[PDB]
DNA sequence: TGCTTCTCGCGAGAAGCA
DNA sequence: TGCTTCTCGCGAGAAGCA
């Protein structure tokens, strides 16, 4: 196998057997294992930088493209991620992006066909 | 440094199957 | 197909470089 389960209260956790690490979702715990076993491979399409995350590679894409899709609302400056963004907002603006605050708009990915 | 890269639950599309 | 199963984008707190 690649996991084992483990359950406390009826809660399920389900484990990675290289790293013991916990996990509610077994997608994710795959997710993961991917990092262990480098089964499948996400290739950067600007360069030759692999990843063993498909999240990995679309936000190293995404910075190869330059592209700045998280826009602040309160003064209009855009960023390439939500961390830039956020700390943007706290430090600026003296405010919290987190929750359904409408301080940002994360516009469509169209400087590459990613998933939307 | 307060500010890349990591982390993973969640669920919406995409791919697989029939 | 319409039904399910799978992929992975995303938030936002956390760990990690230097
Ligand atoms: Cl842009
Ligand atoms: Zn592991
Ligand atoms: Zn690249
Ligand atoms: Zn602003």
């Amino acid at each position: 196998d690649d996991h084992y389960e483990l359950i406390v209260d009826g809660r399920v956790y389900y484990i990675c057997i290289v790293c013991k690490r916990s996990y509610v979702c077994l997608t994710s715990l795959r997710r993961h294992f991917n990092i262990h076993s480098w089964e499948k491979k996400y290739p950067c399409r600007y360069c030759e930088k692999v990843f063993p995350l498909a999240e990995y590679r679309t936000k190293h894409e995404i910075h190869h493209t330059g592209e700045r899709r998280y826009q602040c609302l309160a003064c209009g400056k855009s960023f390439i991620n939500y961390q830039f963004m956020s700390s943007h907002i706290k430090s600026v603006h003296s405010q919290d992006p987190s929750g359904d605050s409408k301080l940002y708009r994360l516009h469509p990915c169209r400087s590459l066909q990613i998933r939307q």
